[PDB]
């Protein structure tokens, strides 16, 4: 038993809920709250803007430390740092980004991060700002974690898509 509340179950272990990530975090202090993250760490916008500015910067802040001492990360891959006043830890993970032409097949290996974690709270990984379909997402999403997840959906009409078409 878990303090998730209200999410629609999609599978044994996938869970999908019209929730702003920011103030799910805040509510339930998971002990992952998964940033969809750049190889820079760099939260300019979308889901890791919002991560970081309820942070106060101090996400950022750690980032640039992270990426000064380690480079950037692989797309598909992760790192594990601090869930500041969100979580415990902030699990980063670089989904693919359309817009600058990356390949899509590597959204499974970025979902894969998530099986590293027993209950995770995460976006869609690629979807919004990254420009993947959201749809696209979640089918991989469902065929890739097999770790306990919640996904906040910040669009209710997107949500409500999401539910109505999956298989
Ligand atoms: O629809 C989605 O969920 C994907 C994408 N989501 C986010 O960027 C997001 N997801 C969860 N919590 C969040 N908090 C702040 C941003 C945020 C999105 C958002 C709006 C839109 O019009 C189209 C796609």
């Amino acid at each position: 038993v878990n303090s998730f509340s209200g999410y629609l179950k999609l599978t044994d272990n996938v869970y999908i809920k019209n929730a702003d990530i920011v103030e799910e975090a805040k509510k339930v202090k998971p002990t992952v709250v998964v940033n969809a993250a750049n190889v820079y760490l760099k939260h300019g916008g979308g889901v890791a803007g919002a991560l970081n500015k309820a942070t106060n910067n101090a996400m950022q802040v750690e980032s640039d430390d992270y990426i000064a001492t380690n480079g950037p990360l692989k797309v598909g891959g992760s790192c594990v740092l601090s869930g500041h006043n969100l979580a415990k830890h902030c699990l980063h993970v670089v989904g693919p980004n359309v817009n600058k032409g990356e390949d899509i097949q590597l959204l499974k290996s970025a979902y894969e991060n998530f099986n590293q974690h027993e209950v995770l709270l995460a976006p869609l990984l690629s979807a919004g700002i990254f420009g993947a379909d959201p749809i696209h997402s979640l089918r991989v999403c469902v065929d890739t974690v097999r770790t306990n997840v919640y996904l906040a959906v910040f669009d209710k009409n997107l949500y409500d898509k999401l539910v109505s078409s999956f298989l």
